[PDB]
């Protein structure tokens, strides 16, 4: 407005900042748009804001560029120290960003005060433009996880059916042994060897099923299912690629979170996936 | 020679461009080399060129260094913050690049460099991927024939065991169903043989020392001899896909469609 | 009167120093802040101090930069190729640091900065280590309580099962070893109960659906409710040890002995 | 000697190089040592060699120290001039694949007026990195062998109780044979006692199913965790030397990725023996 500014956070890597300053190409005072990359030296910013301002007339007559500066708040856990003209912008943004303070001293031109304060984006503000894409990719891997749960439901359909048939056959055997045993039409001593023979036969069949473990293609991955939900369903390369692209951003948000002394909790954004 | 240069890609991550400049004290042409990182600003390259050119004169009186301006594609000027990945991107579709230095030129006011492309840029990558994919393929097929070997040995030994136990079924059936010796004279044979195969199924635990060792574990024991482990293996496949997503990025953004079988068709030829 | 100065460690990786200089046309005293990464060479800092100071006229010809000289501790000049981390290391033992610009404005030509200590630097590490130690401690004891809780239910269910099966020992001892019904009238009770035991497993396998689920798996299912997973857990412990090896590095190089319980003695007081 | 130099690789991060040129009154030519960090700019290097040379008496005023310039080979799968403020390490890598580069002084006392310095090789860079890697790798292989022998101690502690179980089950086989075949007593009294024994060993084989008490893994057991640590050698040093050992292989494979020369540690398996 008058002595206030803001340095915004674009979704790209760049910044922008809007500062009011007098220019006679405009009428009185315009808030101007300046863009910044965080690997540019601070001399480029002072030359860039030095270029869109009508100059200070030299009282010696001959030397008319303006001489601008930058001053921050040295924190002692007041005091102010000026920053050299060849730091990168990003490191200064981080230091004054925890300081929550920024001024500019344009020499000569300011009629009164000559202290343009600007305001940095707080940790939540900086994070927001990361958290949107983080929440998006977490949402769609949650959906593909739900479809994996659906083919799990297919798997236990097959298991339940196979096991139901086995229980029916075991009930058949229990009734035929009881009927041919308690009725006293055949005694026990002709039912005992048939029991041992059947026990050998089911130890043979268990010796068949103990051979059956053909493929176990894991990584958490099955073998019956791997052809099932891929050659008719939804992919797995894209699943691991969204894992890979998803794991990177959380470290950046936690690094910037380390820079701001603010506890990053993703369970405090569990509440934002619902309303 | 005169107003023409070129930009080249290192085997590392960086770039290098070659521009015909005029240095502090030379003749009019010298193909000076400048090493740039691609995700980096553009004012950095402006500063790095303007370090090596004689400055502009008064100006009443100014000894200030020249001002370059990277117009590209008619003469759409580009700002001092767009990164070199994007400027080589849109210029790479344009196949043109103009650095118009001022003061220094004495009216020529132009420089043209030729942007490398996707076949050329990736060809460098393809070599990296072509070599590592061949190294995947050989170890793959050797691992497969080891799988066939351990599978065959396991099923032949299990087939022998089913042979002897089926023999036990046959002699119990014919001994107690012929009714020469009774089942009462057959009970000891069954239970005492059952402890005898707890014996013969228990000696193997201590001398030859299985301590699971199922069908799969014989193979996993086996290609400790015949091959290499799984960590190097998945590093090769996973890093191969890490290269493939990047050639999909660059060839996607350059908008020329590509599949990597088209140099497997040049691996043997 | 302003030959003083100090260097302060940022909470980030790269740290800054504060020196009194004269930039273009000012009064002689002004602090100027300069950001330094400790993997940069010394000559880089030499260049950044050369940027903001007026040049020196030396009689055909005027060197546009001055020349500074990072002597230290009895004075030993240090060459302009050492690491800044090493120069802060040996100077940190010395607790002194001297920059000496050749040009002297008016009888003042020296500058002392005061190299800080492992106390301040490693409380920019100790705040992190104390916070992660508190988090690990609380989550640890909650998981242990959860761990204790699972085994109570496991031993109750197992003790009940041993109760009824011991009853099955007593009833088959007493029914046929000493009493009226003989073993011939007892055998189908044993075998038919054995298939009836089996029926129980099938019912258990299908309605309440255990598809191992042993004693450890009740715990591992249980603190999915009461706690957090193991990957985050071992990430906190492993990164905590990564910080501990670095404070052992810095206190190993600055040579003041240290154990980290000595601030747990201030975590409650 | 006169037109050949070499830039070596010190055990530290920062290079050195030795080039012959003319100096103050002491000698005609001396291969002099220049110390270089790979992050200093190239103007620093030219100035460094511009400083230890007597200047040229240059008219039209006094601009006396020379202006030196670096030249390398632009591989075409010629000679270009590298700019005066690249960083040294990137120039080292690019001309390192070119295997030569050329310094030119302005004095030109020699007729050739060139200095073809030599380039450090893959065997030398990875020579020092390989000495570090093999030293720590041996230094964990010994502790791997001590893990092997305490594992053998656990093997002995198992084989005792397994031998006792085999002896007891042989005792049971013989007592069932004597009280069965002799016919002093008929099978119809050994049958009941067999079923009762089968219940009792299902109980004793049921209380062992609770005995899976601690399993502290990461590949790690729990029966031995007090034994090899609170009487033997640590595990913190084990995982720490793992952590310090995993980093260097990526650097050797990055520098190996630059030189287009294959990196095989099994071709260095042969160097741990002779
Ligand atoms: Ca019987």
């Amino acid at each position: 407005d008058t002595i206030a500014g803001k340095l915004l956070t674009t979704p790209s890597r760049l910044f922008k900042l809007l500062i009011p300053l007098t220019t006679i190409n405009r009428k009185d005072i315009e808030q101007i748009a300046i863009l910044i990359h965080p690997q540019q030296p601070l001399s480029h910013l002072e030359r860039l804001i030095q270029s869109e301002v009508p100059p200070i007339e030299d009282e010696n007559g001959q030397k008319r560029p303006p001489f601008v500066s930058f001053i921050a708040l040295q924190l002692e856990q007041q005091r102010f120290i000026r920053w050299s003209q060849s730091t990168e912008i990003g490191d200064f943004i981080r230091d004054a960003a925890r300081a929550k303070e920024f001024i500019v001293t344009i020499e000569g031109a300011p009629a009164g005060l000559e202290q343009i304060h600007v305001a940095v984006p707080s940790f939540d503000e900086r994070t927001y433009f990361l958290r949107m894409r983080l929440r998006k990719i977490s949402r769609r891997i949650q959906g593909l996880a739900e479809i994996k749960h659906e083919c799990d439901a297919l798997a236990h359909r097959g298991a339940q059916r196979v096991a139901l048939g086995g229980f029916g056959i075991l009930a058949f055997w229990w009734y035929i042994v009881y009927k041919l045993t308690f009725e006293t039409d055949l005694g026990w001593d002709t039912m005992e060897p048939v029991t041992y023979l059947v026990s050998l036969s089911t130890l043979m069949g268990g010796y068949l099923w103990f051979l059956y473990h053909n493929r176990e293609i894991s990584y958490t991955i099955n073998a019956r299912q791997k052809k099932l939900y891929q050659m008719k369903g939804i992919d797995l390369q894209v699943w691991e690629s969204l894992i890979d692209e998803a794991n990177a951003i959380r470290r950046e948000i936690k690094n910037i979170a380390a820079e701001y002394d603010v506890d990053w909790d993703e369970r405090k954004d569990e509440q934002d996936d619902r309303v």
